């Protein structure tokens, strides 16, 4: 269907169109001119009149022309960045398209043959059209950024990729801020309880919660020699039977108590008032708790944001470390390929704060590829995400954003966001985004399907 | 009613008018084109004239025409924001209005529907019409940031908020810097006294205010020690003068700590009460709970606050997880005077607390409200957290600019028209509403005592 | 064969071009006027008409006008970089070429003097023409940059550079991120294990690694000397418990030392080996010595690829002073994912080396070549070193930007184009060419392995 034709000038990624029918972003269409066929997106579309302008200042000239029947001349106009050509393997067009070069609504066939057979988890479809877009699962190994303002869709869009994915046999890690997911009726749904097991830390780790560096060489000696002996000790315990699981955290305490000294001792007894909710020798290994083809979620529910980072940034490591065992030695560690996603990420991901789940962000950020394991950050705030974190998310579900400053940040922490993609962040709507990154074969503009079930508020009564 | 009709270009959310009746910034408008019912908001108006023009010269020829009757052409043109299409459940215009697009004034049933319907506390009306406006309660969970500049109506919002709020059974804390609710005839009004109980205190706490932390790592371990014996007897035992005796006889080490203690119990003298009950017990559902920090110094008045914050978090922390223990009912927090407390360049205990509120508040039922004229004074990690905002008079554009990158859902032209708005009026946004509102605020029916002090005496 | 005409104004590094063929970015042209034969490159191209302009409105007019048979005016308008002067001796042309002089496309002899006769190693062709692309060998002891944006062809060029390299008798040392090298059917392909050796190791890099220097000063005597002490002791003698078990014996402060050293064995458990050879040893001439990196940490990764710069760099420098001592050859380490390891938010051992290299390997035959995605995330000090910068599609400008000022030989109008460019192209710069080359890429006719892994499982 013919919509419009090009007028004044193009390039060979930007041409101008006057529509005969009315047209919208996220609208493809095609451009077909010499032996080129290109593929082109509607981005701002504008309407005026040559007649009733912006210099036209008499209010009676228009009152009696509405008196009329349709005897005012009006027009619409179409931005459309050229985005490849089919003809030539989905490259560049080599060559602008001449002035009056006919432009119509793209096929079924032609869409699909782009956004959905490179793909395989569905997370909606085009804006008007019947064509589902299908995003590729390896290229997720180059993380994903899921970023949009207050309440446009960004839980959803987790919802609908954890199932999808789950349900081609794929295994996702949710850290739950809100507990959304949680005590929802996502289909393979895997609840998980924060816990921490020092029985599964390391003597660095151990260190790092109690803030005590490990180029502190006095206070790590201490440290380290003490928790390998108590630790140790507690483990020859319970092979020996000489410690009951009813006493173990108490007996836990004081061992550590006796084996240390005075900075360790404060750091000591301030780790265990601060993370007392959360420390927990009887429950098993993250890794044993995470389980294949089903979405495994962690509540944080009702932590607060120290717990918080200590959790996350544990499970994390235990991830990265077991991962990279498995390749190593394909006998132990983690079987299968994960997915973490990091909701609220802007309180973990700051720049201008040191937490450390940004350490153990960056890590699988930098390695995660290699050892199959993919991060997913969502946040409402990109420019409170740091620079470094968020320029290594290849991949990105931006939904709308309409601060500026947002969009700009966004733009120089990617690679392949184009500035003119990046103006009309504006103009999506709720479960509407731009999805850009190695998921897709192309920029995609797509309508993201709602969840079937149902996710919990995270608005809580007011009044009680 | 008919008052105008779209001139030149327009876009799916922007739109010019050129008008019949006089408009002004707030006011509501229809445009009713093909299928789309298009709800837009009038922002900047503007006046003109074909005949006497910018380049017109010659003062005798305009002088002439002042003789005549009525002989001088003149146009009124405004700006519309485009904001949702009510035809298509409220989403965004698809398809931008043909010009010669008539412009009616939206009825009061529309913006109803849209402003008054989805919220329980009012706030006012809209401006030129009598349409209520609700805010949703449930959303104040995300938090709120009231701004402005001085004298356009923080505390008078704060007041009618407050009021409301309580007598739909929903509780407030107020901390007062200037006394201002403290002593008035606000309804439900709960009188607190600046108190500080080491009773109620954690050793973190309680080492921080000595001025004890990583500066004396063997001071820490000797003050720990004795603090937690001495209150583990006391609460045992279960008093000012007990306390300190204790604290002295407990503990050149000992002596480091005991005189930092000594001038501890100095300078917060006027603040420490052992026998004071814990802030927790003393704040009564459904009232008007006001702090008074009217004859605080700033130590003691960071003190009190960072601790009845910490207190309040943790208790609505502990009834979440236990539910038989802490803070039984939801409460909102308002920090009046926030960029004393939340400046960016200075690091004190209320800040490390209200960006704890920020980012944990919302799970445990613990609102935070912050009021104040100095936006840019206030750090951007807990004004960026405030989902919801209501914004009065701004005129400088830095502040604009700073509250804009503070806020996700705050458009660059409604942030331009912040310079325009009156005494009283405000942009309201956030999800306490379904639209961007600009309001006339409700002045409040009582009488909240004065904030300048008589600077010359009798 | 005429393409076009100069039109309007010309400078005498820029000028404008009325076409009668097609042309594209990348497209040499030869401009003969006066005793000036100039050789330009065309950049920008747009298209546009008399008629159906920017401010056409009326669609029906449009649309009559399809009826009949090419009743539209169109033209091609492109701009050229004016290169050089191939009569005065390939300098810059000293005068702007005329209005309504003729542009012709260069021809194939003329190219391949420029392109072909001064290099050695090649990379493609140019876009278009069919004339080959060869590289300046010795060239590349001033070191390369390979950047573009992800899946443009980085490794592809690494590929096919290091194959020609090695035909030719070369050395290539690639440090694998993801083992796309190690397991493929590259030629002269000789595959290297990452080992670290303690006894190929000095009391500094040792000390580094145990994480013991400044910090611990008492520690760092004890260290060193028991270090040199043993590992004296080994080399004497000429084994990893044996190294261990002496170590442990030649050791509060020294427990401080056995604690970290304890460690050490653990954390670098996977990669250290008395038994394995100096890697100066294990590096074959005329082969492409590839290191797998694929199944290390971040810390041994960074450890082993700062050991191996470390010993090739003074490897090199013993045998220029020597000559009876050190590597033989000169050899090019080509850094993978480089945006890893020379973030300048960031201090590694890797970005210590590989500055060290930059700065000296021109001096010793160490060359070196750095492969990223991420430009702004690679130090300033280190990229702009890499004299020459093969740069494929990059389309965020401030990626450019930072690209332009870490290059003294790039031109802002070369930069613009950079978001033209599609896989497989490339501007490449620097001594490695005679001109600035728009090259299409040669496709690496083996196999790399896959750097996307199963995301599902089995
Ligand atoms: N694809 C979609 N289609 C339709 N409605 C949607 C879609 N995505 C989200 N919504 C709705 O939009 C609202 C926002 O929900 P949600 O998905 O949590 O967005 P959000 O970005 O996580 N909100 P927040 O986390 O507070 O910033 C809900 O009412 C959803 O039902
Ligand atoms: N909605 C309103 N309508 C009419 N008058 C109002 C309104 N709100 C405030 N006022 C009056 O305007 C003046 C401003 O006082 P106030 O309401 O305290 O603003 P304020 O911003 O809190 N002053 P300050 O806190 O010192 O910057 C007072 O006389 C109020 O009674
Ligand atoms: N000169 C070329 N001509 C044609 N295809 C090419 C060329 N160079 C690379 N490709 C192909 O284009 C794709 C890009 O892969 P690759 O060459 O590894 O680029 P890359 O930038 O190194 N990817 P990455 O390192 O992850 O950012 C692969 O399918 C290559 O086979
Ligand atoms: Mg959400
Ligand atoms: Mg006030
Ligand atoms: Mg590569």
């Amino acid at each position: 269907m013919i919509i419009g034709y090009v007028i004044g000038q193009a390039t060979t990624q930007e041409a101008l169109i006057l529509a005969e029918r009315p047209v919208r972003l996220g609208t493809y269409v095609v451009l077909e001119y010499d032996n080129v066929k290109a593929l082109g997106l509607i981005t701002n579309v504008t309407r005026g009149s040559p007649l009733l302008d912006d210099n036209m200042n008499d209010i009676e000239i228009v009152q009696r022309l509405k008196q009329f029947n349709n005897s005012i001349p009006v027009y619409t106009k179409a931005k459309v960045k050229l985005l490849c050509d089919m003809n030539n393997h989905f490259l560049m067009p080599d060559i602008p398209p001449f002035a009056g070069t006919p432009a119509r609504e793209a096929e079924d066939e032609e869409l699909k043959s782009i956004y959905s057979q490179d793909g395989q988890i569905r997370i909606g479809s085009l804006i008007g059209k019947n064509v589902e877009v299908k995003l590729n699962i390896n290229s997720f190994a180059r993380h994903l950024a899921i970023l949009a303002a207050t309440g446009s869709g960004k839980s959803n869009t987790v919802a609908v990729l954890s199932q999808r994915i789950s349900e081609l046999g794929g295994s996702v890690l949710i850290f739950d801020y809100h507990g959304e997911y949680y005590d929802s009726d996502i289909k393979n749904l895997n609840r998980i309880e924060p816990k921490l097991n020092p029985l599964y830390m390391t003597p660095r780790e151990f260190s790092t919660l109690l803030e005590i560096r490990e180029n502190a060489i006095i206070q790590y000696r201490i440290l380290r020699r003490a928790f390998i002996k108590v630790t140790n000790g507690i483990r020859a315990a319970l092979a020996a039977g000489q410690i009951p699981f009813s006493t173990l955290n108490s007996q836990f305490y004081e061992l550590m108590a006796d084996a240390l000294k005075d900075e360790v001792l404060n750091k000591f007894e301030e780790f265990m008032d601060r993370y007392s909710n959360v420390i927990d020798l009887t429950s098993s290994d993250i890794i044993e708790k995470v389980k294949r083809g089903k979405v495994n979620v962690v509540s944080l529910t009702q932590l607060d944001e120290d717990s918080m980072d200590a959790v996350v940034s544990h499970y994390l490591r235990r991830i990265l470390d077991s991962r990279k065992d498995f390749k190593r030695s394909k006998n132990s560690g983690l079987k299968f390929p994960i997915i973490a996603v990091i909701e609220e990420a802007h309180v973990f991901l700051s720049k201008n704060e040191n937490t450390l789940t940004k350490y153990w962000a960056s890590r699988i950020a930098r390695e995660g590829r290699k050892f199959g394991v993919g991060l997913t950050i969502v946040s409402q705030r990109p420019k409170g995400l740091d620079e470094n974190i968020l320029s290594q998310m290849t991949n990105k579900i931006i939904l709308k954003i309409i601060e500026p400053t947002d969009k700009k940040y966004i733009l120089e922490s990617s690679d392949n966001l184009s500035e003119d993609l990046a103006e009309q962040l504006s103009s999506l709507d709720v479960g509407e985004a731009i999805i850009i990154g190695k998921i897709v074969k192309l920029p995609a503009v797509v309508k993201i399907d709602m969840f079937e079930g149902k996710l919990l508020g995270s608005d809580p009564d007011m009044i009680g």
